């Protein structure tokens, strides 16, 4: 299958930075949301679910076609809680109703990982929205009771590698789990972006335990903890290196996420070689707002 980029007709840079402007306006604004974390982490974690259906090997799934709109994908049980990004996002989609599905919930992580002080990610428009029929089935997003050759070969679908793979997990540092959710729970509240996760990988005193869900996760006592899979990051010694890499680097850490994770939220995209270069927005900070 190919999906071609399709830039919304007659939009530019400036369009889509109003867009970015009225979620990060709107991030600021309903602050409450999760005891105070606010929408950050979820709207991070909705543009990554969304995209990590992409099967490199037939080009289904992925970001291109927004299906997640579709009550298939809405209601997969891997994506209980990102209602609430969904949500959050309807006034957006009401207000600029020109933005493709595909291009809102992938933007929304974008501004959120930068205004959460993470790494500018660049970002390129033209996903369009695909019938209910292109929606994939459930069950391709990950497991998280399962070890470190579980997570590298998981990976190989969406065509990550083991770099881009630690890169990406270090968006854990952001919100936390629910137990009603995913049979999780804890992890703290932090909304703002950094490498703590590898530091807390590190240095935490870690410890196995079984939760209300009668699921196993790593704790510490400063209210931290680690999936199974998180954990499994400094059990495979491939991983633990660049794990490492990353807890004594926040630049080289900033600067291969962002590289990561534009590549899974374009992942599936064939961009036109007249295609215009990717947009990095300004956050509202830098803009005075
Ligand atoms: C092996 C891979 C992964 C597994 C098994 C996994 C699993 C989970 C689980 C079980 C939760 C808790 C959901 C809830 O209870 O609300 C969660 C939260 C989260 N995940 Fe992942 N995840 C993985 C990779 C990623 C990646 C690649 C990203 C993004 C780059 C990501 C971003 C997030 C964020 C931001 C949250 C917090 C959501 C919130 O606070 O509402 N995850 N993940």
């Amino acid at each position: 299958l190919v999906h071609v980029a399709s830039v919304e007709k007659g939009r530019s840079y400036e369009d889509f930075q109003k867009v970015y402007n009225a979620i990060a306006l709107k991030l600021r604004e309903d602050d409450e949301y999760d005891n105070y974390i606010g929408y950050g982490p979820v709207l991070v974690r909705l543009a990554w679910h969304i995209s990590g259906t992409w099967d490199k090997h037939d080009n289904t799934g992925g970001s291109y076609g927004g299906t997640y709109r579709f009550k298939k994908e809405f209601n997969d049980p891997s994506n209980a809680g990102l209602q609430n990004g969904f949500k959050f996002l309807e006034p957006i989609h009401k207000e600029f109703p020109w933005i493709s599905s595909g291009d809102l919930f992938s933007l929304g992580g974008v501004t959120a990982v930068q205004e959460m002080q993470g790494p500018k990610i660049p970002w390129r428009c033209g996903r369009v929205d695909t019938p209910e029929d292109t929606t994939p089935d459930n069950g391709r997003l990950p497991d998280a009771d399962k070890d470190a050759g579980y997570v590298r070969t998981f990976f190989q679908r969406l065509n990550m590698n083991d770099r881009e793979v630690v890169a990406l997990m270090g968006a854990h540092a952001l919100g936390k789990t629910h137990l009603k959710n995913s049979g999780y729970e804890g992890g703290g509240a932090n909304n703002v972006f950094t490498n703590e996760f590898y530091l807390n990988l590190l240095n935490e005193d870690w410890k196995l335990e079984k939760n209300d869900a009668n699921n196993e996760q790593w704790d510490s006592k400063s209210g931290y903890m680690m999936l199974p899979t998180d954990y499994s990051l400094i059990q495979d010694p491939k991983y633990l290196s660049i794990v490492k890499e990353y807890a004594n680097d926040q630049d080289k850490f900033f600067k291969d996420f962002s590289k990561a994770f534009e590549k899974l939220l374009e992942n599936g995209i064939t961009f036109p070689k007249d295609a215009p270069s990717p947009f990095i927005f300004k956050t509202l900070e830098e803009q005075g707002l």
